[PDB]
């Protein structure tokens, strides 16, 4: 039911509104103020830039569901990182688990990645715990690495290697 | 009330602002002269478009209603500071919507871009905005004498300000 | 009062091109009466963030167009500024000239903080001359010769208003 | 009830049409050959140029009657080219005297220019009188000066000053 | 007939222009691929609008009708020479148009652009069309062998030229 | 017959774009299935004047767009192309690839004057291998780990017909 | 005689750089005494084909820069233009401003075609008023406190000289 | 035997060895870090900033000895913002009043303008003191303004007005 | 002499240029202003450098002296007429160079770039060189009154041509 | 020793930094491709002569030899953080320098930068410099798992950091 | 002894030389006019323009012989047209056939064309038939096709297969 | 041992020339032997920061230019890249070729982590090919009249060796 596809110009508005809410933007440690213009201008500038990839994810009725996106992709280290977002609206309905693996299939079975990372909020066990569950190890403890609503608070990083996600059930 | 809310400025925001620059009464508060084409606004607005040193935010009421502007403007990363600047349009004016509008401005000033310091500029001749301003913590640090030349002569200022460890401690 | 001075916006350049090609009105600026609606178009956005300049347009209560008001060559040391002013032909004689010529003082010498103010009048235009005086300009130039208008060379006089004696 | 106006962008198709006439460009010794896109760029470049005024002629109705250029305006000098054209649906109305009159009238009371100058074939008897009766006085015979439709023909140059139009009747 | 006129090209007739271009039928005549996108097409008329060395003309009946194509081309104005190429249309083929759009090409070229010569290449396998060329005043000059690769194999054509006194005279 | 190809245009961008972003179809030509409308458009624009490649669309007779053909890396001195199809799904198994990779031949070796044509196909795509080789194409590559596709490398074969072939 | 006006070169903005920068030479103009040689420069670059203005300089038989002539604000209609000169402190007099004066209503009047040519000049100089009156100018202009100069506003008188005067 | 005159770009050189310094730049609360290239190129867009004026004081022998410049120069409120630095080698020799005087002449005397005003570190009380001896009035005193070496540091704002400038021996 | 050779103006060549630009004795004799600082002149030259309808000619003798200038001006592709203008250095009038010129320029003119007619303008206050023209074949076609403002008054001149047949003929 | 110091990057230090970014067993310290060409370095350099995220140093001894390079990048201005990243030129690694040069970048860091925490990556199989690292402040806060493939494998590096507070509190 | 190779920004200033002598520039019916810039300028232009080789002849001295230059290159028809100068100083010496042999192998072995063909004028026969010797034919006869020192000239129009040059001795 | 392979830098760029209008050396890589100094240092500029290409020149001991060796198409997803090498003429024959192989394969193997890569070699080049295979490569095509080189179409053998399998 479920699909990602790529970011495109009429996508921007359902984007903007989640780039401006601090709830939501507070899971990605993003200031959350972004002008159409500046989200836009920014999109612009890239197109044509390699080392990222933004999705959107749609249902079967073309509802904006949500956003992943690997972001600094290196191609000697074959790595990057990986983040996503599920818009208010469709949050606990269980979509989380479906669009991490299929993240995970388009970065190693599509892009030949070697390592996806990811930051997660220490105070957001929860989350932890879900990305645990999707095969995410955790690799780091940032101490007071981001500075969100007030302190300064610790993140975990994880990862997932191709070899472990490709032979899994092998 | 608790249903105003900031958000940033867009483009199709820049009418209201107009209106509000070209008032004499109101652009006085800001020292500045109430003369503004649209064209220079918004060149202006997209001159500034990626211009980190400032954040420009418009107050809506739970309807909609634009109820006037709030700008943190030179914000300096080294220092830590920014000037807070604010305008109440003339039909909201007198409803008791500063001092929430002043505690947002500080909130995101102090809970999200981490700043140090938030100082402001106001007419030693409006001395009921300078009590305002110290009721809600803000202390005079400057007695600026014949600083800006308003209405046909040079007024003095008071220059105010108030810490991120004083607000963020109750 | 219910006259109304504000900045000259890209909506009212058909009111000013108007101005612009009409040959009686555009004598008294002095000014030939040929203006494309793209030369005008393309001066005013090269003009949108010169200072030097500052371009009114005066409506009226029921948003008319009424005439033009602009200081030019505003000077940033010597605190000068030239006035100019033109009243559309279908609002002249309703006496609105005076109360447009004090709105330009008071923006000049309470809001842009300028020293003096000066215009150029045509010296065959006595009433105008009269009318300034009124408003406190004194004559200090007569000047010979100045321009080519209607086939032969015009006085112009050159008069003046100082902050001091505006605020006063 | 007639009227000289400044050429506007709104005329653009009007002159496009006589621009591709060959009878009408064969008066101004012109190739009859102009895609609108050239006609366009060449007014867009010249919005500018001091050195020309391009008028355009309506009546009453705002019907476009014809064009008069005053072109190659010399400022030391203080000499220009003058040329006029009449729609072909409104010649032989007595239109053209009136025309050259107020072209003459704004070279020489407005533009303050010393001398006008034109070209007529001389194969074109009948214009060249009615330019003499407008005070146009011959100072050259140019020998095949124009190719015109299969050979090379010979044009007059006739010019009038100032000072013989402003004083004529004093 | 002689309700046939040659004017300018026009941005409004590149539609039709596009559909002889990728036409391979109407292509092999002018020895021209029959493949170009509408962009190449227009970025292509774009870049040649001020562009002296060609004129380009549409051919339409009374009606308005879009009949076919006449360019002179590579006109030099040393050597005073131009080539001529023309494209009836499918449609209007064989209706007895294609002597007075010679005719009418040959007028421009000769009482307009003053041209000293004109000349074409046209296939040796269409000697009805070599026939009709030398009626029209044409005299072959040139037998090329293997000049063009047309349809899957290289194929001959002739040069023919006409001289501008030689039209003139009669 | 009533299949024509022709040139790509602005217009068949969005069709392209179903294409581009469908994974099932880009693992024919080995292209990650990827592409912004944004990013599809700006190279089109990049491209329109270059000469070392021509796409053509495929329409049948209701002007439904019905697939896609390119010839790229086209070699002015080699006179060399790679030749690349593809069928819309709901179009496919109609019998229409044998009449497509035709007309691209056709073109390439009637009107562009090319000597060699060559492709590449999956070796795991042994009934296309078969389609080509009726249509007088030869295995001259067994290219080993060439491509990363769905998540492991495969094999392709390289094929090619020269025009000498092609033309008898 | 041996003293020439000739056009301003780029070679000769040290020696303007020099002028612009004395507070005591740029007071006769009434003009800040500070200027980059950049912006100078640039401003020189902006200027080249700037029909309004044309910029003298003046040398000796020696090729010895000696001051500086410029005519501005040349109106192609009103066919008038602003006249000022500077002469380099060491080479003041000797009488070389007369002589200078002519050379430029020469330009003026018998190259340029203008009819009038006008200048201002400090009322608190009157060695310099007295000077022109001399070269055939005349008071048109005495005007009030237009420029700030040292500290006070001072006043200036406008001269100025027509070409059926000069021309007899 | 000092003059100020116009920073030039020869200067350049002496600059970057002052805007380098920490010693020094910590006088005007500035991060000591400052490449050429950005140096040059800020002095590249700005040559024709009206808002500023920078000089350069030489002694006699043509040797650099220091800067002085005023900033934020405003024509409606007719103020600027002065500082100064007087190079390591060339402190302490008395030259600091005669130059802090230059430039209150400039600035009243020249630009015509009404308010100068500077900003001193509390912590240093003869530079305090020294710019209450020429004229100088403290109207504030900021607090943790500025971070200088490890820590927040107040700053005194301190002005002197046109008019009691130049008329203080009168 | 034979010994003069007229060749394409270069870039080294104008300092040469430059000198006889700003003679008000030589520029007399092309009606033209004579101030122009070399970087007008410079620009100019880059500007025209690919303009096909002018060809400027230095003229040297054996030794690579330069003699002076020679121009073809206006230069019209149907019409076949272009202006000539030249140019003898001070240094060099009266030695009898000027007939072999104004000869090289007509042979350039008829025998290179094909033209039909050329033209010039000379002061009807020069009538030794009204005569030299009529001796080289020039015919007076036009007195052209009050033409050019020249030295003080408003000066005739006359219009002169010489046709191809008529030069190619002998 | 103590006579060793840090300063700003400057075009002329670039041959020395080229030197080092061609070096394979320099640049395996920094997880990066040792190919760079003086082009790519340079016109690197120019790009990023404003950008405010990074600082790059160089490192002088008394008798001004470059020793190696301290950078400080990805400064993000919410979050106080910064990469610290540093290399001994080879001929003067395992003189004692390394210590005063992370104590120099920390200093920096956090007495003129104002940053909150300094953070930085260094090879698992570099026990030595974990070590010294230890010693100098830093803490592990990760170990990422084949994180960057060098010298053809992938390696664990340990992510370190050290804050402002812990740095100043001695 | 001979060698073609690409033509150099070096060897501009012998092509100057060359293009400048209307003696030279008669064989390629081409204008003898071109400044130096013009030349260069026209250079830059087509660095890498496919459709055209130009080549310099150098000796073993490396003395500049003369120019080669394959120009219209047609990839699909694949077609240039050959032309060939000798400077005058290197004239007579035997040096035409040898380059004119090594020009059509660059064209036959490398360029893998099919066609070449050239421009010989009538009123040259020794040219003629030196290119008959070296192979070409005559496939037309261009009637007044240029205008050369002063009147139309015809010329021949002459080709050769890469069939019949790379088999002629097999 | 003593010969370094190091990045292209554009002091290099006259002996690359010298290689590339050499015929007897672009045979090798067939390419056409023309290519003006602009040309080449052009596309050098263009290149610069183009990740899809590194092009190294190989040196010896006295800092003499040996010769070229070049890795292109490199691909981001299937990890592979086409190798290329020149030795200049008078360095041939000593031995190098071996070396700097090895050397090309190592810094793609064990830097740019790449998975495969390939190369062309003329058929008729059968040294070359033994050579090749010496190191590790592996025919995995035969490609058919697939360059035209002096005056005749001709064959080209391409081959591979994996990462894999060189890391081993």
């Amino acid at each position: 039911q479920l699909t990602l596809r790529a970011l495109e110009r009429g996508d921007l508005r359902f984007i903007h509104n989640l780039n401006n809410n601090r709830n939501i933007m507070s899971y990605w440690f993003e200031e959350p103020y972004e002008s159409f213009d500046e989200l836009e201008e920014l999109y612009n500038k890239h197109i044509h830039d390699n080392a990222e990839r933004r999705f959107v994810v749609e249902d079967a009725q073309k509802n904006l569901i949500g956003l992943v996106e690997l972001i600094e992709i290196n191609y000697i280290h074959r790595s990057a990182e990986f983040q996503i977002i599920i818009a208010p609206e469709h949050q606990g309905k269980g979509f989380a688990r479906t669009l991490i693996n299929r993240a995970l299939d388009y970065s190693f079975t599509i892009l030949n990645l070697h390592k996806i990372y990811l930051h997660v909020a220490v105070e957001n066990p929860k989350a932890v715990h879900l990305y645990e569950e999707c095969g995410f190890v955790e690799e780091g403890h940032l101490v007071e690495e981001f500075f969100i609503n007030g302190r300064y608070q610790d993140v975990k990083r994880m990862y997932i290697l191709q070899s472990k996600y490709l032979n899994r059930s092998e």
